[PDB]
Formats: C-alpha cells, sequence, structure tokens
C-alpha cells in the first residue's frame, strides 16, 4: 500500500483481563489502526502460567498484611512468553502511580518504539524484585489510586496509536460548530466572517490564553514564535484589565 | 444486606461506544460492584438521538479546518435524556485534556456524588457553548493527547468506585512475596523477622523515602505525623551520605 513495511507497532500485554482491551482494539479509531493492521495488540494472561488446581495468581507479601500481590511465578513466566515472541528489541513497561509521571512528551517519545511490553498489575502491585529483574520503565499516567494497570496501559496504547504511520500541544482554542445560535449564546463572529487569517490569529491567541490560565507549565520548557508571544501578550493584558 | 441503602453510586455515560464500558463492568473489583448492584453504569449513545437517515454525529467546525466536532443536537439529547433518568443532584462532567487535573484529592471529592453522568467526546472535542449550558465541571486525567473521553472516563468511574460504600495516600512501600529469594535477590530480612513492629516502621520509612524521591509534591499539603517525619529525616540523611 502506501505505507512501508515496518512502521507497524505491536504491543504485547501481559494481564489478568485480556477481553479488556477490547475496548481500543475493537471501536474508533484504535481499532481502525487493529483492522488495518497498522496496530498489533497481543495478550497473556497469568492465569495461564500457573500449575496448580486452582490457577493461583495472586500471593501473600513477606511481612504481612491484607495487602495480596501477584503471585511471582505466573506473572514473570507470562513476561517471559511475550518477550520470547517479541524477540529483540522490546521495552517492558509497568504502569504503576509510582512511574514517571506520563505527559505528551512522554507518550512522544514512547511511540518511538516499535514493540512495547505492558505489564498490567491487579491487587496490590508486584515484587520489587520483579522490577529490577523484568521492567525497563515503569511510567504513571496520574497521581490516583486504581483498581489496576489495565486503563492505564490502554490509555498509553491510545495515546501512542496516534503517532502511528498511516494512522489519519498547548491546550485548544474553544471549538464551534452549528447552530450559529444555541441558547442565545452566539458563535464569535470572527469564525463566521471567512478571513482564514483573522480566523488563524484568534484561535491561536485564545489557545495561548487558555493555556496560560489553566496549564500554564506547559509554556516552561518551549520558546514560542515570536507571533505567539505577541498574541498571548495581548491576551494577559486584556484579561487583567 | 449489611449495607444500608441509598449509598450505591449511579453513573450515567454519554458515548458513541458504550461498549467500550463493558471492561469495567464485567471485570475486576469494579466488576464485582456491578454485580452485587453498589455501582450502576448506564450509557446513552448519541447516534441514537439523530434524525437523518445516515446517524451523522458529527460537524464542521465554524471557521473550518480539518478537526471535526460532535454533532451539538445528538450529543445535547442524549445528556438531556441521562438527565432526564437522574434526576435530581445529577453532577454533568466533562472529560478533556483542559480540564481541571485530576489527582486523588480530586478523585475524594467527586467520589461524594451519589449521581454523575459523564460525557465522553470523541473527533476534536465538543461545542464550547455546550460547556456552558450543560456541563458542571471538566476534568483532565492527565496531559497527553487521547483519542476519545472513554478511557478518562472508565479510569474516573474505576478510581472514585473505591469509595462505594460496599466496596471493600503516598507512594508504596517496595512489596515483597514469594520466593525468598529470586534470581540471587533476596527480600528485606526486617520483613522476614515476624517483628510487626519494626516491619511497620521500615514500611513507612520507605515509603516516605519514595514519595519524596518520586512525587515530593504529593508531600506539599500534608502535616506529617511525629513518626513520619523523623523516618523521612533519617531516609533523606542516608540517601546523601
Amino acid at each position: 500500500g502506501l505505507v512501508p513495511r515496518g512502521s507497524h507497532m505491536w504491543i504485547g500485554v501481559i494481564s489478568l483481563f485480556p477481553e479488556m482491551f477490547k475496548a481500543i482494539t475493537e471501536f474508533g479509531v484504535t481499532g481502525r489502526a487493529v483492522k488495518h493492521n497498522l496496530l498489533k495488540v497481543e495478550c497473556w494472561n497469568p492465569r495461564d502460567f500457573t500449575f496448580d488446581k486452582h490457577k493461583t495468581v495472586d500471593d501473600r507479601p513477606y511481612g504481612g498484611g491484607p495487602g495480596m500481590l501477584m503471585m511471582v511465578q505466573p506473572l514473570r513466566d507470562a513476561i517471559h512468553t511475550a518477550k520470547a515472541a517479541a524477540g529483540e528489541g522490546a521495552k517492558v513497561i509497568y504502569l504503576s502511580p509510582q512511574g514517571r509521571k506520563l505527559d505528551q512528551g512522554g507518550v512522544t517519545e514512547l511511540a518511538q518504539n516499535q514493540k512495547l511490553i505492558l505489564v498490567c498489575g491487579r491487587y496490590e502491585g508486584i515484587d520489587e524484585r520483579l522490577i529490577q529483574t523484568e521492567i525497563d520503565e515503569e511510567w504513571s499516567i496520574g497521581d490516583y489510586v486504581l483498581t489496576g494497570g489495565e486503563l492505564p496501559a490502554m490509555t498509553l496504547i491510545d495515546a501512542v496509536a496516534r503517532f502511528i504511520p498511516g494512522v489519519l500541544g498547548l491546550l485548544d482554542c474553544p471549538h464551534y460548530t452549528r447552530p450559529e445560535v444555541l441558547e442565545g449564546l452566539t458563535v464569535p463572529p470572527v469564525l463566521m466572517s471567512g478571513h482564514h487569517e483573522e480566523i488563524r490569529k484568534w484561535r491561536l491567541k485564545q489557545s495561548l490564553q487558555r493555556t496560560w490560565l489553566r496549564r500554564p507549565e506547559l509554556l516552561e520548557g518551549l520558546a514560542l514564535t515570536d507571533e505567539q508571544r505577541k498574541l498571548l501578550k495581548e491576551a494577559q493584558a486584556e484579561h487583567n484589565s
């Protein structure tokens, strides 16, 4: 086709609930990426790597406490099988609130990988030593507590999928569509003017203003263009007075 | 049963892909919460609120550009039906990267709501005016770009579900489980000592140290106990020298 070979992204997933990933493999743009063979998601379930009659996948933490942990053997073995399939150059990622905070910059660098293996924890997490022996990088999608690593893993896949060849910075400017007047609220006249240039500048100005007011941190680390600086300056002055 | 009536949580969801929510309603603790009638998730799809032959749910942005937006009428009407079902006291939430940053403190306050309606956007988002007429609060799960609001919505549900009566702060201390020696790596002796007190202190110290090194921001805004301050001080001194 139009896309060169060897540009597809492969993602191995270790999870007790592989079916959860249908949420991204069967719907929307990510689902389309999978259908078009641009994105490949392969899952392995630790429950299939047990040897006891009850397929036990959890274990007690040393030191005591009610906080269960994933059983090491089934989880490690699942990882080993994924690594066997992925072969060379496969970064193993563990999703947890103690990992590096994910942001668009992080998504960009993770997307540079053609192969990734995502480890989804349940219970209170996984053995600290496994982080040392099997995990390459630990990442957190946010500072909040979740019941498992599956949502964080799917969030990561969704974010990086947008960087896959064949698939299709600051806070967005306000957006408007029909009707022209919604419950008495009108669309900014400039957007109805047809003046391509005035519209481009208005949108940029609004984007900068909103980023400044809501996420000023995103501005730090980016040397804005001369135009952006001028528009932002105007917005800041107008906001105050 | 043991749980008093009127303590269950209801969550209405507006999404073009209702099936994605099976990821949380059919698996793990959230799935168990749904099975035990502790959590209720009801979805409405804008596609069911259209009147044209092609069930159109997207529309062109005023001002031009390739960035499509959700069509106002089907989306607004879906919201109205959810509000009709939810009745009184139902906060409507829009998930977007321009919303308030979600953190455990935010999860705690959102969990105080017995009813919530989550609006999941697709395309480039929704009309700015709808945020004014139908949305009560805007929330962001992180500073990264996603293909839709469904994962953010499920992440929010998962986080607040943990606060539901009947269901079951800083970075966790390292955790360990069998075997005692994993690929030559041993479990900290204190955890194998059986000394309940030494273990409690060791774990707290490690939790504080890790929070300090990886997420010092979490410390800001919390007046630690005398013990925590002592252990953290020791950890900081040991880390340096």
